[PDB]
């Protein structure tokens, strides 16, 4: 703890989600937690719902109802879909918000009831939401209120692509993407599929054609090639629980090479702490970057003539989610990026 | 009747699935074991899981008297194979479980492997042991170069289609999975469970031995060079293997075409099953079975499908697919000892 | 399929055990079933629910009401604890019955109703059920209507134990135990508990001092030792899908050696197919009876003077539960007992 | 970083222990590595060795004879074994030094010999070497030169027994102990035994009767109870890779219960940061301090009157390794025990 505290609040911190923010945030020298909330476990402590955070001290949880933000700086906010929109809607104006569900995401709010199931109940302030990615958006992140932290298959997959396409690198036509990801994204619901006996020792893919991340990576892709991009992307269930994998396979523009790509993305990202390009051939693993705000790529040549491979690796935890939220906060409230976010990934 | 069996290079897993499949298997009985670092060891010593199971102690490989043998299975090294199998008896079916003769350009094999084929005659008559692909052959073949495991779960589903003229040649993008059972039991500090438990990573990238192999049954269903990007991945998991395939569709067909295609060829054939609706391929559910689960999805890109298909690395991606073929060759039912269900969980 | 086809019902498929008794019987050459039932999960398609036997031919689910036994020979039941009872209590009379819950296990009423919250519902019934402990009791199973199957822990330890206890070579004084198993005993139900990213990476002891398993255990030690036995059973659930050990620290009697311990077990065990002792100092492990039938053991000599250690490992749904339910019926129908029995171990 | 850097090599970092040593000190604000030795990985960058610490600036591994500690003040060391003791010797008479091997851990230089066959080499340094159990010799550590950090399976067995048994609440006749650790304690060494494929889904005892640990835990054991005190010590290789879990059968002092063993370990660590009693009944999981340099223990009551259960839990890595060297040299430095030591428990 040092310089001035800043008073947290943490909306819906009965998941992974909110116990990787806690995590964080026992690492962070100015970020305090003051306020939990979690509704089905009101009056509880958190270390009697995570027990491996029992040595922490954090106050005990209490109806998102009933939070008071009137002493609070910031909100990480991990509440249902619709409700989250309503809440963020009501908080007070002295505040820095990062939602780390999807509802602010998507521009289009008509994209949203589509793939939701509900009419935006935030419109007004839809138009007010900077997308968190970090590394692309850093300068509307910095002076915004509001910000829709990326989903984690998203994250994996703009950082690379982004830079490309808007270098006009890559074409817009047949990206085909097969995404690898660790359980621990389908959350701690009781659910038969995601039992350690349904998932042990063996993969299969799923969401196919139509995942929900598909219009949130679209539209990242759209707003880089000035045009609409329609992609192919194929999640797979991996039997592990932290990691993600995310290989793109692109058509290189005329006379590119994968170097070309290669040493684009190297300088766009240079001067970057957690966005890392591999050297020379080297091939990213998603054990190495687990439990680090990391982000390691690299890109390669197809066997294919004019075709490319570039693979991305991000712990969905962190990078892909509670990383990248408070990573935004940090820059939100002015201070170094990786304030807190320093951890060297647990390897082995 | 009893048929003598021989396995050449057995200290590996495929010498104890081998082992294992065989113990199921009413006629064939195996007589001869080899391995050149563990020759004298009992095989229970080796393989401690199959301890109750009475097997001769392994030998050195020149050591091994093959007159008393009806079929040999084999498993050695990526030039030993050639040479050895060259000398071997006349009177002998084979099957090679190893990539020494299946590729038919002899060319293509010193690029991929470094050296010149060491049995160009011997070559020419060897039959790639695709099963269900290449039946007729395989049941007139003494020598059968048994398929490799990316190779069996990606051309079963693409032969057909491209034979039919279904799917294109062009942009066909292979990102397939597998079971870190497939890098042997070398001990190696890459395949250490600290090293790949929880983790996944890519490998052999563009230049994977497998391709040209995959290339060649292609490249002869379409009656012209196949190019394909096949990538493969490690996986934190003993066995199983996923291929996913993304390919581009001739024009006015669409995915639903190439699942009845797919359904049609396969409809009578008990080891390649086509799954209903558009129900999902897992690993786990043919781990420990010589099953090849599969089917086909709409990309959401206009004009283009996915296909999946998986199967167990360690059986119809190896041992299984052997003995199936050496049931085919020996004139008994395919099925033979292979008819366990996949077990999970 | 060999000659003489026998008839089987299974009340309760749509679990593990269920899916077990599947794959085994698709193994019998004269075993074939003929009835399955599901409560909630009535009318479905078997492969529907087991997606990796699709490819087997069989009835679909129906109520256990819609049971009809008049064509059945064999029935397997697996039932929720109470309603076995009853539904047991009310069948045919000319059928061979194998029980793998644990509902007949227990021949003290009180003791059962004391460890499971209800009173037993088939007193009269219980007194002719026969523990399933194969090896144990197979002049009693083999003319027995009724037969409870043991359930996996007892399994793994009486084998051992009994015969060493009957031989007065060890002592029942502090009999100390630490088992583990594979979190495949614990069921599919949709548990938060038992979610992979709850097990994975990771152990913890359960059932301490209080677990089910326990006066199954103590009944047929005590039985074996003609005098009342009270020992220290620990179970750890273990980040693996199947396999179960059991080590027992025990006392051994009066000028007794590890070694004289292992030549009873050998005598008794040296024509028994599925109990096996390993040779010299080999160490039983897990890996190598997954989906077999065997139970792997070895004795050794303690570093404390008059002690020993026996290790017993079994697959927990094998030789733990269906698989001795199995073997079981062939012995009931005078088949031989390996009867579609001798699938070898799945390792790696 | 802050307040005067402590210059450190690393004898001996191409392991697991190396690797570790490194992502605990990057989060520490004073311990900076100059150095690091290994002979067979000499002159590769580290970053190579293990991919996942590729963004941290470390000079190259060099061979220890080539190793300079002119510009180095204190020394942590992996090596070998016969290899440490005489190397030790000859380091400068006024570096810190922390060795992580077990070769200063034996006090008795006979026991040394008379288990491991050769003499010991630095019998006179051994007499000034102190056993790095920091919360049971923290004022000698505080004062050594040379500190003997403690085995991993010793450190989550001593924590609990030695106090209870300086307060002779437990009888130090018929100490039983069944220990489970991730196969991480094995090393990074290319063995066939401890492939994934050899290891995943299944688990084996190991070192039966003859584990190295023996003298070291009994060493301890016997100082507490003023006797020589004989235990009964069987380790487990479980499929995980961090994690350990010590379970103590043991036997109370007379008119001693469960509760008195809590009440004990309860006043005696209550001030102390790294070992946790854990509240009621709760059960501690290796999975809830992997990461982490804690140790989470419970006592139980056993079923057999007048014995109990304790449970002890630690990350093998890091409180069974680097946690509690750094922990350690903390001390030895004058820096507060817990400097770079507060990452919380990665879970999921």
């Amino acid at each position: 703890k040092s310089g001035e505290e800043v008073r947290i609040a943490v909306l819906g911190a009965s998941g992974y989600t909110g116990a990787e923010i806690v995590r964080l945030l026992a690492n962070h020298p100015q970020f305090r937690i003051k306020v939990m909330t979690a509704d089905r476990k009101a009056g509880e402590q958190f270390g009697s719902v995570f027990p491996h955070l029992i040595t922490q001290d954090l106050p005990n949880l209490v109806a998102v109802k009933d939070a008071d933000f009137s002493n609070v700086d910031a909100v990480f906010c991990c509440l249902p879909h619709g409700t989250t929109q309503e809440i963020i809607k009501g908080l007070p104006q002295e505040l820095k918000i990062v939602d780390l569900s999807a509802d602010f995401r998507l521009r289009d709010i008509n994209e949203y009831a589509e793939w939701y199931g509900h009419s935006h109940r935030a419109p007004e302030l839809q138009q007010e939401a900077v997308y968190g990615l970090t590394e692309v958006l850093r300068n509307e992140i910095r002076n915004a209120r509001l910000v829709a932290n990326p989903g984690c298959y998203p994250t994996s997959i703009q950082l690379p692509l982004v830079p490309l396409i808007k270098a006009k690198l890559i074409k817009v036509s047949n990206i085909i993407i097969d995404a690898k990801s660790g359980v621990s994204g389908a959350g701690r619901g009781a659910k038969e599929a995601n039992l350690y006996t349904e998932i042990a020792e063996g993969i299969h893919a799923y969401g196919i054609k139509g995942h929900r991340h598909v219009p949130e990576i679209e539209q990242g892709l759209s707003e880089a090639a000035e045009s609409k991009v329609t992609i192919s992307f194929t999640p797979n269930l991996i039997c592990m629980k932290r990691g993600m994998q995310s290989t793109m396979f692109v058509e290189m523009a005329p006379g590119v090479t994968a170097n070309d790509l290669y040493q684009h993305l190297k300088s766009t990202y240079e001067g970057e702490e957690f966005v890392k390009l591999l050297n020379g051939s080297s091939v990213p693993h998603t054990r190495h970057v687990v439990g680090s705000n990391y982000c390691f790529m690299n890109v390669f040549e197809d066997r294919i003539p004019g075709r490319a491979i570039i693979i991305s690796v991000i712990d969905n935890l962190v990078k892909g989610a509670s990383g990248q939220a408070v990573q935004n906060l940090n820059l939100m409230m002015g201070l170094p990026e990786n304030t807190g976010l320093q951890y060297q990934p647990l390897f082995p």
